[PDB]
């Protein structure tokens, strides 16, 4: 069931008593996990924070810990599937799940007594009715009941065929924690900064559509000029401080604050992919672009920070005028930033990228909790020094992503399947451990396809959907296999690969996991591959 009332039916209720945390890998999550982790230590509730990656971690987890808990907080895990089912817990049981993931399993909903959703009951839900999914020698008589109970369970399973067939994503979890702290009257500034990067997550990985972003957008502006308003009353006594969120209809381009206009210009995927810069003929375009600027080569080449103030203020409207000049519609974007003092002032989405970077890193010094938590720490205000570390991870991510996009397409890599197009990334890929995470394969399919669709004369091919595979475990076999739906401006961001690749598993006997909160993503032994795509290609014709 659904959570009415936050404080009485949810905050008040745990508390008092031990809970395990769940918080799955990604800023949204951690986002939403941070704001719960600051109420919960103002009013010192007895919490252990157990990250996890996947369904196995979570799983495992749980069987580790049920016996010493029976109050359960899901962050962005847990909502898609039936829990009840999957965990098989006791009856006192209770799971509070915070979860952005669609649809909700009917059985969570529906259940009253142990699935408290965390999610509002106004996002884009669309559940079947009760009536169409549950229920409670022969003569005629009970021969027509039989005909009539066949005819219902037909119906079921095409009724839930159609509600589970697309996944999307609903409003920010780190929106709906806040939404929390504000009832509690406890919602600090950095609260709200911690909301925003969860929307802008959301935004960044396509998780939503544009209309809703904005949509959330609008709401949280009004937050920001409450604690504007709030942070100019004498009286307040709640999180004053110098801390300042401002609304910024501002550039889209990645990092630039942190880097040069021109690497910024490259390894942004809107003008990296228009300008196709992995073409020689595509750099000279971006220059002709850079001269309609009328910008000087050295304030182009340097850090943007060591840039002539006049020109600072300039650049939104020179920027703008040159983009619509080339056709360029897009070229502002409504965010927020967030202000420390002299320099240090950061846009949403670096906080994003870096927090991402951190968190996916695939280096050795330090397991994945390791980075989960110190990407869980680079979110507060008392050191930067991981922040500004995660954005330099952020540059090599961003500066690889544009190198394999341009080798993928270089190498005709990417090619139609018919339903589909299929890229992949191999052992000698290079930096292909930058891309080996579902999270940091998802996103680079999703920029490859962005930069694919403006490479690309074929019309059929640019409304085309992708499928992308990577080494998982060469010792055991297995490839990670994600899929994202067409690229459109107007996307829906509806995703109906999960139940896709499930169909084309079964049909085949495929050995494939669904480890991944998304059912997008899914891990399969490579031998399996061959027989499972030419299965999908046949089911998606």
């Amino acid at each position: 069931m659904f959570v009415s009332d936050f404080r009485k039916e949810f905050y008040e209720v745990v508390q008092s008593q031990r809970v395990l945390l769940f918080v799955a890998s990604d800023v949204d999550a951690l986002c939403a996990c941070k704001i719960l982790q600051a109420l919960f230590q103002c009013d010192h509730v007895q919490y252990t924070l157990v990250p996890v990656s996947g369904w196995q971690e979570l799983e495992t987890a749980f069987l580790e810990h049920k016996e010493q808990f029976h109050y359960f907080i899901l962050i962005n895990c847990g909502a898609n599937v039936d829990l009840l089912d999957i965990l098989q817990p006791d009856e006192d049981t209770i799971f509070f799940v915070c979860d952005t993931h669609r649809p909700v399993n009917v059985v969570n909903v529906y259940n009253d007594t142990q699935i408290k959703l965390l999610i509002k009951q106004d996002d884009d839900l669309e559940v079947p009715a009760y009536e169409d999914i549950f229920r409670d020698s022969e003569p005629v008589e009970q021969t027509m009941r039989r005909r009539q109970r066949r005819e219902w369970e037909a119906r079921r399973r095409d009724i839930l065929f159609d509600y589970e067939q697309y996944e999307y994503h609903g409003t920010s979890s780190a929106m709906v924690m806040f939404e929390l702290a504000w009832m509690l009257s406890k919602d600090l500034n950095d609260m709200l900064w911690w909301a925003i990067v969860g929307l802008t997550d959301q935004w960044v990985q396509d998780k939503i559509t544009q209309m809703k972003y904005v949509t959330d957008v609008g709401v949280l502006q009004r937050h920001v000029s409450r604690h504007n308003h709030r942070n100019e009353d004498e009286e307040n006594t709640l999180s004053v401080d110098c801390t300042r969120i401002s609304f910024e209809y501002d550039l889209r381009l990645v990092l630039y604050q942190h880097w040069s206009l021109h690497d910024s210009l490259c390894n942004t995927s809107y003008t990296a992919a228009r300008f196709k810069l992995w073409s020689v003929h595509g750099q000279k375009r971006l220059q002709e672009f850079l001269a309609d600027m009328g910008l000087p080569l050295k304030q182009v080449k340097q850090k943007f920070q060591a840039m002539d103030i006049s020109l600072k203020e300039n650049l939104r409207e020179m920027i703008e005028e040159s983009a619509n000049k080339f056709g360029m519609k897009d070229m502002r974007v409504q965010t927020f930033s967030i202000h420390f003092g002299f320099k240090h002032k950061f846009l949403a989405s670096d906080v994003v990228f870096a927090t991402m970077s951190l968190m996916e890193s695939p280096e050795k010094d330090g397991s994945g909790t390791d980075h989960f938590i110190q990407a869980l720490d680079s979110l507060s205000r008392s050191n930067l020094d991981k922040l500004y570390h995660g954005l330099e991870l952020a540059k090599k991510q961003l500066r690889a992503t544009q190198q394999t996009i341009a080798s993928c397409l270089c190498t005709n890599l990417v090619i139609s399947q018919g339903p589909f197009l299929y890229c992949s990334l191999m052992e000698g890929t290079p930096d292909v451990m930058l891309f080996s995470r579902p999270a940091s394969l998802s996103l680079l399919s999703k920029h490859l396809l962005k930069s694919f669709v403006c490479s690309t004369k074929n019309r059929r091919c640019k409304l085309l959907p992708l499928v992308m595979a990577a080494p998982l475990s060469m010792e055991h076999g297995t490839v990670t296999v994600v899929g994202i739906p067409p690229e459109t401006d107007s996307s829906d961001r509806k995703n109906f690969f999960g139940r896709a690749f499930e169909k084309a598993a079964e049909s085949t006997s495929s050995r494939m996991l669904h480890n991944h909160f998304d059912l997008s993503v899914i891990e399969l032994k490579a031998e399996d591959r061959s027989k499972f795509l030419d299965a999908l290609i046949s089911l998606l014709s």
